[PDB]
């Protein structure tokens, strides 16, 4: 007769009527729609990743290390290295991308009952994942020029007192870093935690926030991801950054052994090849201020950029210009901000696509006054 | 230094510990239900080969569907079961334990209930207090089997929105008769979860097949964590009606199947017939531990799966230390009297078994 159906399942209530997330497929010429590297991994470090699935393959078997040890040190030390803050083991926690571990973070300092802020526009999944954990989503606005209105910002966490205050610097989608004082701001109001989402760390110019965790040990998670400029999106792999007794937390909501042997062991050679890989970070920089004067040369309004991408308008009719993009071979991304797009920064070869298109397409730009 | 308590933790997480026994240094471990035997040199080369073409492209996000993988997952188990099932009717994540919570986020959730039916898996609460699920018990039949009268009437009255139910069992050893699992499945108000992770193991049919016959209620889970000999690389999955894989694609976490996960998984899964080879001879080795404990004086409760429920013991806990003692690792899994072996190689067998000799003077008489 008839296939049932998702109304003829016993769904919850609350997920009636909604559409799973994701962009649908698309094996177009140019992509630069999702913020990934560009640069796919070198011979030498496929190798060592092979090396070190090879190593841990022999006992699948087993149930891999639950606490994930070795990969949180490599991190601890990565990252040290990196900000020159000293941190160990028991400051990192790791999960399956950032996704899971906002995802456990608000499981442990979310959920029902509790509320979590965000300053928008700012990133499609932090309201999802609240959602997905039953943590009510509350929004105040940013600036004209899309960056943190500090004042509105304050207020809005003073007056609704979120437990969870999400802050994503350098943010996605308008690229801009958050300053510290900013960032110290919120942290003296916020009553709960804070997380600064720091995807994009490594492609910015200020300190990372890690410095702070010192100072806010009863409030601060940072996270960051090895999906961006680590060029490991296919491995999965993010982790946070914050006092001894936030790992203790994770423990209690993660499910137990999350973390594959094969994850584990890829990731660590990711690691051992950082150099290498941030190497590319001073050239995807160069390649996305290129592309930010070529732009802003033509007449476009670009919102300047701490992270690989940029956001660029104003479009009077942003979906129409994302739709006349596609038609030219070039997929970006609309984040649903009236008149403008996102463009991940690419390979030169990609990135001189990208503007030879934007040639043509300026001409749907809102007209001057 | 802040603490815990120091933190604006919820109320709800408050008191509690974190799951998992602590990794200690033994000789024969036999205290969680892995297969025992290592992967051959034809399964490491497939895996690694597979997760170097994947790695090529690492700097790309994966398959957000993992379609290959589902679809690789419906031939195996179509072959297995005899039972025709296409990638429309599977959902993969990371372990069964991603699969529990996200089936728990679709299909429990706050507001709603889940149930099971005890002593069974442990993860079953867990999972469902992690996805604010409440938890709701009735007991089984004194023989640790299932007392379906009980079971049965436990649904009706409190119209629980998930029924758990472990086949075969863990930690009993025991399948739930198809007959007593129709009945569960007739008073089930919303659905009722089959956890078939000793599903390779069991002499009787899959549960898949009454999917057909309760398709907006019936989900099975299976894993390759045991049989599969693949635990180390967090491989769980359902099987349902197309209509449940829509319900995932809502509450799961985009791209939560690495491209290295999914080529690892792809590998192994093209060595079934090979890796599956052993479980004849497990069973033969569970059924000969069954005999011999039994000639010493230990109750066992009959298994289908990988390992034994044994007692009686006067002290559980203390016996559980004896065996540690000898440099035996079993499971308490917290049921008064008894203990839980995992079947393993023939060696840890018989080393399990000649300690198990001297401990029979703790038995209850
Ligand atoms: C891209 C991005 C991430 C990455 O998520 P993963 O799960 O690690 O791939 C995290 N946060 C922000 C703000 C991003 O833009
Ligand atoms: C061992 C076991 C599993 C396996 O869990 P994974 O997360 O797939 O490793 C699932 N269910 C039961 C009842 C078990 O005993």
């Amino acid at each position: 007769g008839h296939p049932v159906t998702l109304d003829d399942l016993p769904l919850r209530a609350d997920l009636r009527g909604k559409a799973p997330y994701g962009a649908p497929q698309l094996a177009v010429p140019v992509r630069l729609n999702t913020n990934e590297n560009p640069h796919p991994p070198t011979r030498a470090l496929v190798d060592d990743v092979v090396r070190s699935v090879r190593e841990a393959a022999i006992d699948l078997h087993r149930y891999p290390d639950r606490d994930a040890v070795a990969l949180r040190a490599d991190l601890a030390g990565y990252l040290t290295a990196q900000t020159g803050i000293q941190l160990g083991v028991e400051n990192i926690w790791a999960a399956n991308g950032s996704n899971e571990i906002l995802q456990q973070l608000l499981q442990a300092f979310g959920g029902p009952g509790r509320s979590a802020i965000g300053f928008v526009p700012s990133y499609s999944m932090h309201p999802i994942i609240s959602d997905g954990t039953h943590t009510e989503w509350i929004e105040a606005s940013r600036a004209n020029d899309f960056g943190l209105d500090v004042d509105v910002a304050v207020a809005a966490v003073v007056d609704r007192k979120p437990d969870v205050v999400f802050i994503a610097s350098p943010n996605n989608p308008s690229g801009q870093s958050v300053s510290l004082p900013d960032l110290c701001k919120l942290l003296d109001v916020a009553p709960g935690i804070a997380i600064v989402d720091e995807a994009y760390g490594e492609f910015s110019s200020q300190p990372s926030a890690v410095s702070l965790v010192e100072e806010y040990p009863s409030k601060l998670v940072v996270t960051r991801t090895m999906s961006k400029a680590f060029a490991f999106a296919g491995g999965r792999l993010g982790y946070l950054i914050a006092t001894p007794a936030v790992i203790d937390a994770m423990l209690l909501v993660r499910l137990p052994y999350h973390l594959s042997s094969v994850t584990q062991a890829a990731a660590r050679a990711a690691l051992r090849h950082s150099d290498d890989t941030l190497s590319s970070v001073a050239a995807l920089i160069a390649e996305r201020e290129r592309v930010t004067t070529s732009l802003n040369d033509m007449g476009f309004r670009v919102i300047p950029s701490d992270a690989n991408f940029v956001l660029f308008g104003e479009f009077a009719d942003a979906p129409a210009a994302w739709r006349r993009y596609l038609e030219a071979g070039i997929l970006i991304r609309d984040v649903g901000i009236p008149g403008y797009l996102r463009a991940t920064t690419g390979l030169a070869e990609e990135n001189d696509a990208f503007l030879r298109a934007s040639a043509r397409i300026a001409t749907d730009l809102v007209p001057v006054t």
